[PDB]
């Protein structure tokens, strides 16, 4: 009589850019009301980002359309008759693979064009969830803080900045690697430095 | 000397979600310096809508990632040295296949469940450009405005209202169809009367 | 000196037409050698299907472009020196939403058009992974087996089968749907007979 | 009374893996049956490559899902009743961004590791409708067919090519690039030389 969830929602790991199914099974008499909730906001279909879909047996599902990290939180589909009320919760996790976004590029490389004592950062948008580890390298040389280069990593980009001002020395192809568990991409960027 | 662009830009013709890429050639010496423009306001790159690149040659390309109707508009690159700035120009135009999207569903159909005497209006978003042909139907009869019904279109969605409130024989089955070049669709809603 | 797996291969499970991407990361003096196989026969990269790449620091990848059923098998990736070789297994598994593919629509549903004592199939192509739960109603009533109907249901198809020849009153509007995990997809059928 | 074609094909321009969908509006009476043509070959509808669809008041259309360059090909529809029968047709051309595809890579270019007096063929896979062209060049110095070096363009691919063995002063960085109208694509490969 009261509803219940005969198959529950799972918790899906769904990648960037695809469509989020939840579904789920309800029984009850009377028929029990489905409705679906993002973070304890209720899910209004619009048809494109959101449509909510049911079918005999008792099936509900919602499709979220294209899912973006921001997408990735928990929900939970509520169905109630007159005999009760009873929810259910899912988290979405949103895969993005770990990749580096380079604005502009010539030659397939980054370039940076610097005048001498010019405070210069590289400015590198990545993205990918998890959050991925980034490390720069010139050449093959590992750079991290020193007296030298500072690196900035915040949620959406990674700078290497030479705080005290280029040098001429500091001309050169710079690497910057963005991995986590769904890959790993890199790029370069040549910078020079001009008197 | 003076700017020139050898190959021009191309007016583009790209299906939603696909990356429209422009290219053109620049000559000149010195060499030229390109910016790009939407509708007049510069695009800066970011890696992720916007990407700009150049190659040996005086090649320069624009490629904006995962085009939407808000990117189909105009767009210039300007090429500039010490000896001139000169402009080209190209539109963008998304092609969007006609579609309906229907926010809800039971069994495959939209569903609205009405009381006698219920101002309706069965609300039916879709998508097309060129914008779509709308025509609706209850079973094999096409609907148009008449002293029983009223079709509302917009740039966005298209109700079927029954604005002197539902009858009993108003329930049933309508079918929205939206064409355009790119293709057709239809759906069907039930519309149930309840005392 | 040995070669070794610090970071081993990660069993995948990957959306359907996305990429696979399997990472590991090696260490060993000197730097090991590596090579990829499906099911024990090696993979050579054609750069579309299939890309081998490898990164400073030991890291290797495989990327699988475009992963379809046919890809979701196990994998190998062995590393090799002088002082040894080993390998390391992954399972890919792709994901694919169950779905309903009618052939043929006529205003959005299957049609077939048979004369009495015809020996009808409503044969219907889906797709799932898992292999989906097919069900067949008309109008509100499941169909299985019985002394009228027989269902076909084989890795790739249903069949609703008439096997003593369609009655007049087999006339009307058949669901077939298909369920898995990942989703729940429903079309309609209608069937007239003519004498 | 004749079938008729209120509204013809069109000549259709897709990008690659978009869905291609061919309309046409029939008339005629009795009602035309419609058949669908590859190259004067008939299309049976699968449900999965090919869809085909009917909607009132004559429509037709044929959906080829993910279009490849193999569906780029000329396309007819036929309309029959006992009346008579005619035919429409389309070509359907598949717009290929120009695009590289090394088969393996460290970190982010090719590599080929060679020893002196060795015939060393850089083969590179490539994409691109139209036939991109194709450039190669050692640093910033373009690189045709003179006395030592031969390249190698067919359909599908492109080999720089060491026909005399490669010297230890052929190491360094190759640049090849595929350009066509829909973009530029390029690509390093690093060529060593050992004794």
């Amino acid at each position: 009589m009261a509803p219940h969830f005969k198959e529950e929602l799972r918790n899906l790991n769904v990648r960037y850019q695809s469509n989020a199914t939840l579904v789920c099974k309800v029984t009850g008499h009377p028929k029990p009301i489905v409705k679906w909730y993002r973070q304890g906001k209720e899910i209004i279909a619009d048809g494109l980002k959101y449509r909510i879909q049911e079918f005999k047996g008792g099936y509900h599902q919602l499709i979220i359309a294209s899912v973006t990290d921001d997408d990735a939180t928990v929900y939970q589909v509520r169905a109630t008759n007159q005999g009760g009320s009873v929810s259910g919760t899912a988290s979405l996790e949103v895969e993005v693979p770990a990749k580096i976004h380079l604005p502009k590029t010539l030659e397939g490389m980054g370039a940076v064009h610097a005048l001498r004592g010019e405070v210069v950062s590289i400015k590198i948008p990545f993205s990918g969830k998890p959050d991925p580890v980034i490390t720069w390298q010139k050449g093959q040389d590992l750079i991290d803080n020193n007296g030298h280069y500072q690196v900035i990593v915040t949620r959406s980009f990674t700078s290497l900045v030479f705080p005290n001002g280029v040098e001429r020395k500091d001309a050169g192809f710079y690497v910057v690697c963005a991995k986590n568990r769904f890959g790993i991409d890199q790029k370069t960027v040549e910078l020079d430095v001009a008197d």
